[PDB]
C-alpha cells in the first residue's frame, strides 16, 4: 500500500498504510468474513444510499501529509480522526514555504502583473524567514522565534482517518466553494480513496457525495 | 484469524489489523531496534499517547448482552452489533463462577435455576414468533445473558483505555474474561508498546500477574 | 418543569439546557452580545448550507427511562454523554415494558394480541421471580441480574449538543425505527422544540432526512 | 467574567449549564446535604469515574494568536467556531511579546530589540498583505503572508471532564508559556463557576504542577 501525490509547489500526500478494503464493510454490515461481487457491490451501494455509513468506519486510512500551516490548519478542524504533526522533538525540522505560481490569480484582474505578486510574496517570506533565523542565532527560543512564520510554513503530519469520516471530510472540503489550495488536497486525498475501495467511493459519488469537483 | 473463546460459548477473534509497534514509531516521528524500541517506552512514560492512535484493530466479539452493554460504552470506537429486530445461545455461568460466596443453595443449583428460566424464557419466545408476534417484540422476554456479535474497530490508545476500564478485578468477571482476550491479541500485534503499556501507563491490576 | 411520559412506565424529563437559538448565532458570528428576523435568517442559512457547528454550543442534559432494549439502541449515538443507574450511587428497582394488546392489533396473529400480552407479563413475573430467588441465596446482583428480561426498564442521564441531538431526530424519528423508539425520539423532538423553536424549524425544513416530525405536530 | 492574557488577547465565559450538582445529580442519576454531596464529588474523582463531570458545560470566547489556537484546536473533544469574513467583521491585531517573555534566556541581542524585531516584521507582512489586496489579489490569498501571531477568535464549547484533561495538558510547565497563561485563565473561571469539583480536581487527578503554585 504506497501512493504518493504532489501537491501545490512542495506538498505532498502521501498513503502509509490502510486497513480493509470494500469487503470490510460488507463484512462488518454483515457480522461475517465474506468475500459474491454482485450481491456485495449492491450492499455497499444500498448502506450508502440509506446513509447506514457505520460499515464504512472499519475501514482505515493512514496518510502522510505535507502542507502549508493556513490548509493544516483548516484540515485540524476534523475532529473524528488522529493527528500527529512534525515537531523538533522526534525530527528535523524544516522551512519551506508555499508560493502561489502566476496563474493562481488568473481570473482576477490585478493591479499589477501575476508575476509581480508571486513575487511580493516571496519577499515578504524570505524577509520574515531571516528574521526567524536571527532570532534563533541570538538565542531566542524556536518556540518564540517562529510566531513571525508566516501561514504559508509548510508542516507535516501524520492522519488517520476511517473512510466514513473521509468521506464526510470530503463533502466539506472537495468542493468549489473551498479554498483552492483545499480543493487540491481534497482531491488527492479522493483519488487515494478511490484507488483502495472503489466500490465505496463510485457509491459515494452516486449517492451520498454534496460537492461538484469529484 | 486468532481466536479465543471465552465463557461457556463466546470469544474474541481478530479481523484484521493496521500496522504494529511501528506505525506508533513512524507517527511520532512524522517520516515514512532498540532505537525504537526506546522511543514507544520514552512516548509511553512520558504520556504521548497520541502516535499509538495509529494502530488499529477490529474484533470480532460474541458476548451475552450484559457484557456488551458495558463493552458498547466505550465511545472512541467503532460497532457494528447483529440487530434484534432483524442464533439463540446463553451463557450459564459454571457453579465455579459462584465459589467465594456463601449461598444457601448450592452453586450447582444456582446454575441449575439460570438454565431453567433461560429455557423458559426461549421456549415461549419461540411460542410468539409461532403464533406471528414480530421479532423486535418478540425478543424482549429474552435474558439479558443471551450471546450477541458484533464487530469492533478501535485503536491502540483507546485500546489501552478500555484495558484500563475492564482488565481490571473492579470489573464484572465475566467481562475481565474478554479484557484478558484482547490484551493477549493486543500482546501478539504490538509487544512493544504493550510491555511498555503495563510498565508506565496500565491503572488496572489483573495484567500485571495474568499473563499474555 | 418538562416531563413526558413514554410507553407504560417510560419518560423524558429535561434537567438541564444551555442556550437557545441565540446560543448558535452567536457562535457562528464569534460575538458575546439581537435582531429577529436577521437572526431567524442566519439559522436557516446554516441549517440549508450544512453548516451546523453553531448548533454544537446548544446543550441539553435529559433524564431517560427506558426498557434495555430501547437503551441499547439509544446508547449507540456515541456524540453525546451517558450515565446510566447503577447499583453504586443509588437504588435500583424493577420495571418492564409489558407491551399493550395495540402494539399487536395491525399483525395477523394465531392467538389474540391480549394472550401475547399475557405471556409476556408472565414470562416476565417467573423471570422477576427467580432473580430474587437467587438473590435471597447469596447470589450477587451481577451475575442473578442476568436472568433479567431485555424489556427490564434502566434510567439515565443524557447530555447532547443540538447538532448531535439533530442526528438522533434523524435515525429514531422515523417510521422505519422500531416504534418504541420513535416514541421516545417524538418526546426528545418536543422538549427541543420547545427550547430551540428556530432551530427545530429549520431543521425540518432543510436537514430533516425522516418521515413522521412532518406528520406529527410537537 | 473576561481574563485578559497577553497583550491583546482574553479569555470570556459566554455560558454555563450546571454547577458541581450536575455531576452529582448525573452519578446518582437523580433530578431529585452539602457534605455527602462533596464526598461523591471526591469520591468520583480520586477513582477516576469522570463521566459525571461530562454534564457540566461551559462556553467561552477567546481571543488568540494563531499558534496558541493551533495548539488549542488540537483538543478534539468540544465544539468550535473561529471567527469567519462570512459572519462577521475580521480584524487585525498580532501578539508582541514584552521583553520580559526572554528575561530568563542568554540572548546575544537585548530583549527589548527581539520585540522590535517581531513587531517590525509584523509591521512589514502586514503591510504586504495590505499592498496584496489593494491590488486585487482576493484575501484568501494575500493573508497566507500573515505571521503565527495573527490574533484570532473563536468559541468554545467543553465538557467539565474535556475542561480538565486540557488543563492536565497545557497548565503545565512543559507547555509553552502562552498557552500556559490561558490554560490559567480557563482554570481561574472552572474554579469560580465549579469549586467542589476544581478542587478535587487539584487533589486527585490534575497531572500539570502549575496551578499547584499560582
Ligand atoms: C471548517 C468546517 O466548518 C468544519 O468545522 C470542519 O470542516 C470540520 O467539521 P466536522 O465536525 O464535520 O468534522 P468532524 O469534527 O470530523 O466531524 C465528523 C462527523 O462527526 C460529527 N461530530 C463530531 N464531533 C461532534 C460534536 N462535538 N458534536 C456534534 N457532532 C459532532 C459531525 O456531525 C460529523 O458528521
Ligand atoms: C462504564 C463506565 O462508567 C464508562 O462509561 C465506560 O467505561 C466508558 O468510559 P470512557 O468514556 O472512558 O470510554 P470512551 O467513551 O472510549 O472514552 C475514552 C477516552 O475518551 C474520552 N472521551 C470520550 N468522549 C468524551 C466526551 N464526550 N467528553 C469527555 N471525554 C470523552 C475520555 O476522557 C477517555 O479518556
Ligand atoms: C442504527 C445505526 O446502526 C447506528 O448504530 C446508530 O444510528 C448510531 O449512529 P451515529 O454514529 O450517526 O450517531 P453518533 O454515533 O452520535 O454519531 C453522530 C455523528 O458523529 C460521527 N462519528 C462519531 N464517531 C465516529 C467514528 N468513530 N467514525 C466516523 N464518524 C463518527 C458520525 O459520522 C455522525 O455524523
Ligand atoms: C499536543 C498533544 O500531543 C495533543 O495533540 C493535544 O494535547 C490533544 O490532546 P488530546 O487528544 O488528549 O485531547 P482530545 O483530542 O480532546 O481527546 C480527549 C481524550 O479523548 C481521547 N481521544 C479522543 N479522540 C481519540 C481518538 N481518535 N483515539 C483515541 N483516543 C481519543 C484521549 O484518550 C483523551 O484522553
Amino acid at each position: 500500500h504506497h501512493m504518493k501525490i504532489d501537491i501545490l509547489d512542495k506538498g505532498f500526500v502521501e498513503l502509509v498504510d490502510v486497513m480493509g478494503n470494500d469487503l470490510s464493510a460488507v463484512r462488518a454490515a454483515r457480522v461475517s468474513f465474506d468475500m459474491d461481487e454482485e450481491r456485495d457491490r449492491h450492499l455497499i451501494e444500498y448502506l450508502m444510499k440509506h446513509g447506514d455509513e457505520t460499515p464504512f468506519e472499519h475501514i482505515v486510512f493512514t496518510f502522510h501529509v505535507k502542507a502549508p500551516i493556513f490548509v493544516a490548519r483548516q484540515w485540524f478542524r476534523h475532529r473524528i480522526a488522529s493527528y500527529n504533526e512534525l515537531s523538533g522533538r522526534y525530527s528535523k525540522l524544516s522551512y519551506e514555504f508555499y508560493i502561489p505560481s502566476p496563474e493562481r490569480l488568473e481570473g482576477y484582474k490585478t493591479t499589477i502583473p501575476p508575476e509581480r505578486v508571486t513575487e511580493k510574496i516571496s519577499e515578504i517570506v524570505d524577509k520574515a524567514y531571516r528574521t526567524y533565523l536571527e532570532l534563533i542565532e541570538s538565542g531566542v527560543p524556536r518556540e518564540v522565534a517562529r510566531i513571525v512564520l508566516p501561514l504559508n510554513l509548510y508542516t507535516r503530519f501524520f492522519w488517520t482517518v476511517n473512510a466514513r469520516s473521509l468521506m464526510n471530510f470530503l463533502n466539506l472540503r472537495a468542493d468549489s466553494h473551498a479554498q483552492w489550495e483545499i480543493q487540491q488536497y481534497a482531491l488527492a486525498i479522493a483519488r487515494i480513496f478511490k484507488e483502495k475501495c472503489p466500490w465505496t467511493f463510485e457509491a459515494f459519488l452516486k449517492y451520498a457525495y454534496k460537492g461538484d469537483i469529484l
